[PDB]
């Protein structure tokens, strides 16, 4: 199927964007000067469900595994509804070190 794919930096307390796959940008509108070195939430707007929003809020704080169905918005505001799993990357030490994330546009 069609995905994305992006990688937050988890030693920063905000979780930054510091690559997104080149699909990422051409699905979202999005360049990398405007999303690079930002968290993912610039994504989401008004009928984003504030309870999924949570679900991978709190998965990041415990270091978890996350799959949510979120309502997104483009560069230019038209919403697209995205599959989102979140994948924790941790070192040997057991700390996490990078958030891992696969978007699928399942609109249909
Ligand atoms: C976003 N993708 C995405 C990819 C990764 C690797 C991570 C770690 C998070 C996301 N998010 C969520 C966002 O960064 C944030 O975690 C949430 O907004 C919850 O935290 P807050 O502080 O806002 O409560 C993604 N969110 C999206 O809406 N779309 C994605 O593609």
């Amino acid at each position: 199927l069609r995905h994305t794919f992006v990688v937050a930096d988890a030693t920063l307390p905000d979780c930054p964007l510091v690559y997104a796959s080149e699909g990422f940008y051409a699905m979202t509108g999005y360049g990398p000067d405007e999303v690079l070195g930002h968290n993912c939430r610039f994504l989401q707007g008004e009928g984003t469900d504030p309870k999924e929003v949570q679900k991978i809020r709190d998965a990041i704080k415990k270091g978890e595994a996350c799959s949510v169905r979120l309502l997104n918005y483009r560069k230019d505001g038209t919403p697209f509804w995205n599959l989102l799993t979140v994948t924790p990357i941790k070192t040997p030490d057991g700390r996490v070190s990078k958030f891992v994330g696969v978007q699928v546009d399942v609109t249909s």
